[PDB]
């Protein structure tokens, strides 16, 4: 049949985020912006910029 199997996925800013499935967050790789804190931890963060 069919395996695409897309193994990761982008979501934009304010994320619906299971809890279980946060330590994997891939963060947004050479962005603009920086996550000030380790996004591990969920919520509301400051993000500093460039």
């Amino acid at each position: 049949k069919k395996e695409p199997e897309p193994n990761f996925q982008l979501l934009d800013n304010p994320a619906r985020v299971m809890p279980a499935q946060l330590k994997v967050l891939t963060m947004p790789e050479t962005c603009r912006y920086q996550p000030f804190k380790p996004l591990s931890i969920g919520g509301i963060i400051i993000l500093k910029d460039t």
